[PDB]
Formats: structure tokens, C-alpha cells, sequence
């Protein structure tokens, strides 16, 4: 009994000398560690292949050669702040014309996901951001997620295990993050969790918002201490004590604070770390000065995650492969975040049970 990855056992990883390798080799042994993301953006979530091929059936850039129109609509580059990126992302909404595509993209970016080693994998998406360009309707393009992952999982005969977060969000056309709460509740057997994305906001002013999706049993991870041009951290202190978050995404500020280190640590807060997003956008100096090394000295539970693989033309290895070079972080660093991860994941507890045998 055999499948493609030969995924590493926490008891082999001292077999394994990194120092010898070169970038193509540790990529193999980065696909073998079974992967627990937490934080990765279905409706940006693709290939350079798969985006193209979009922009090409609906024909939308003639006059754009593929390179030209990756440079157009996406961030591999990098650009100057979180501001231009949610501009840069309203753009590629230009893909999303139809169900159609939609249900092909959810099951790419699954597929992609197995391919490359994720075992746990805890999707979000925004209903009104997908929705807004074309105008379609969110029952349908929900339908359309749930249907895409669903065949991918079940070909894969349940390799990959796969959740879904709702997203409200700010910074686009037909944003409205109490309409994204009601659906998400009306859609609570799908959904696993309640995000906000997009624009960073002091989320407190929707405290009633927040409020009744977590007492109604679905749990809370918002962005917040992510934007490093932000006055101050009060959309940390919102997130943590007015939200009640499980979780943060990013939440890479937090290492600016010894009272919000103290805070996390003591409610048992996981950060959702996006290394390569943070660069980029430039909310770290740079990988070499990311965060999440002082903040997993801390003692800080944090994981890592891909964000956008779509907008930065990455996936989850890449930002594996840039924390062991840049910050020396080891595979048994890897491994124990992985499992907080797990741990920390909003997926039945019966399936993360089964996973953790499996792999940890
Ligand atoms: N603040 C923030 N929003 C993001 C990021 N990646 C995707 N999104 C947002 O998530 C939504 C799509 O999932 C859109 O509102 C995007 O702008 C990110 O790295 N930071």
C-alpha cells in the first residue's frame, strides 16, 4: 500500500541533512512534509497555467501576451503595500465569469494542493468578491466551491482533507460583511470557520456581527496585525479581546508587543503566518527579518500558509523553502507547527483525529 508522496515521520527527520542539499533536493523533502495549512484563499488560489488559460477562453486580453497579462493582473513582483494588492486583486475578477470556472478553479487548487503535499487543508473564500464582477449569485458560486472540492476529494479517495472558511471582507464593489455572516450561517454545514479580509479594519465596530456568528458555533480568524502602516495595533487588541478570535491571520505585529506576545500565548491564539505574502507586500522588511522567527522564539503558536498562490505565483512549499533559508528554521520546527495547526484546525475533530495518527 502505496501513494505518490512517501511523506516524512517525525522519527526520520534526524536522518535528513538539509546542508547537503540543493534548492531542487530540499524541494522534494518540503513536498514530504505533510502539510497543515490554514490560511490560503481559494478564489485566488492558481497556477500561471490555469489564470491564463481563463483570460484566454473568455478572451479578454488579445492584445496581451501570457507574460504580459501575468504582469497585468497579478503580484509576483511584489508592490508597495496591502492597499495595492486588494486593487491588483479586484482585477482578477475578471475570471470570474461563470459557475463554470469556478468549480474548475476549486478543483485545481485542490488538486494542486495534494500534489504538492498538503494532508489538511482549510480553505476561505468571499462570496461578494467572487460575485461582484459578473453579478452572479452567491448560492450558485457556493454551490459551485462545495462541488469542485467534492469531486477532487473523493477521486483522491479522501488523501487531502479539505475545509471551508467564509470571508467578509472590505475593499471591493458589493463588499458587505453582515450579508457574508448571514450566508456563512446559512451555510454552516459547509463552513468551518468566520474570517474578515480584504482592507485591515478595527473590526469592533462590527462587534454584534462577530458576536452572534461565534455563539452560534462557528469560529472566528480574522486578519488583523498584518498592515505595518496601521498607527497602532488596535486592530489586534479588537480582534483578540473584543472577536475572540482562535486564530489571526498574520497577526505578524504582534511581535512589536510583549503585552499581545503575552495575550496570544496565554489564550492559546494561533498566527496564521504568510512569509511570502508579508514580503511582498511589504509588511517585512524583508524574509531575512520576518516576524515569525522572533515570534516562534516567543513561544507564540504560529503556522505557515501560502495566502494567495494565485496572486504571488507560489504554493506552500515556497514559503517552506524560504523560512529554512532565510531564517534557519529545521525540519522538526516544521513538523511542530504543522501540528498546532492541526490542533488549532476548525475541521471535525473525528477527521483531524484520523489525520494525526496517519501523519503525526
Ligand atoms: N488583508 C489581506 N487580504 C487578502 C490577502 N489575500 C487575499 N485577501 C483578500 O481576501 C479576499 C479574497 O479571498 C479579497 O478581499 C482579498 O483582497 C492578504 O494577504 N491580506
Amino acid at each position: 500500500l502505496q501513494e505518490p508522496i512517501d511523506f516524512l515521520k517525525k522519527e526520520e527527520l534526524k536522518n535528513i541533512d538539509l546542508s547537503q542539499m540543493s534548492k531542487k533536493e530540499r524541494y522534494k523533502i518540503w513536498k514530504r512534509i505533510p502539510k497543515c495549512e490554514l490560511h490560503c484563499h481559494l478564489d485566488l488560489c492558481f497556477s500561471a497555467d490555469f489564470f491564463v488559460s481563463c483570460i484566454r477562453k473568455y478572451n479578454l486580453q488579445p492584445n496581451l501576451s501570457d507574460e504580459e497579462v501575468l504582469d497585468y493582473y497579478l503580484f509576483a513582483k511584489g508592490g508597495k503595500s496591502l492597499g495595492e494588492f486588494v486593487e491588483k486583486a479586484i482585477k482578477v475578477a475578471d475570471i470570474f465569469h461563470d459557475y463554470e470556472v469556478i468549480e474548475d478553479l476549486a478543483k485545481h487548487a485542490v488538486f494542486n494542493k495534494y500534489k504538492e503535499g498538503v494532508v489538511l487543508m482549510e480553505f476561505r473564500y468571499s462570496p461578494t468578491f467572487v460575485a461582484f464582477k459578473y453579478n452572479l449569485d452567491i448560492e450558485l458560486i457556493h454551490q459551485a466551491i462545495v462541488k469542485g472540492i467534492k469531486e477532487v476529494v473523493e477521486l483522491l479517495d479522501h488523501k487531502i482533507h479539505v475545509a471551508l472558511m467564509c470571508i467578509g471582507d472590505t475593499g471591493h464593489e458589493a463588499a458587505n460583511i453582515k450579508a457574508s455572516a448571514d450566508f456563512c450561517l446559512k451555510h454552516k454545514a459547509d463552513f468551518v470557520g468566520f474570517d474578515h479580509g480584504g482592507h485591515e479594519v478595527d473590526l469592533k465596530e462590527y462587534k454584534e456581527i462577530f458576536d452572534y456568528v461565534r455563539e452560534s458555533g462557528v469560529p472566528l480568524s480574522v486578519h488583523a496585525g498584518e498592515d505595518v502602516t496601521l498607527p497602532n495595533l488596535n486592530t489586534l487588541y479588537s480582534a483578540i479581546q473584543v472577536l475572540k478570535v482562535e486564530r489571526i491571520g498574520h497577526g505578524i505585529r504582534v511581535a512589536e508587543s510583549q503585552e499581545l506576545i503575552d495575550m496570544v500565548k496565554e489564550k492559546n491564539i494561533l498566527l496564521e503566518v504568510c512569509p511570502i505574502s508579508n514580503v511582498l507586500l511589504k509588511n517585512a522588511k524583508s524574509m531575512d527579518t520576518h516576524p515569525i522567527r522572533q515570534l516562534y522564539d516567543a513561544g507564540v503558536k504560529v503556522s505557515v500558509n501560502s495566502d494567495d498562490p494565485g496572486m504571488f505565483l507560489t504554493n506552500i512549499n515556497d514559503d517552506y523553502e524560504e523560512l529554512y533559508t532565510h531564517l534557519n528554521f529545521t525540519l522538526e520546527d516544521f513538523m511542530k507547527m504543522n501540528e498546532w495547526a492541526l490542533e488549532k484546525s476548525f475541521m471535525d475533530s473525528n477527521i483531524k483525529d484520523k489525520i494525526k495518527n496517519l501523519y503525526f
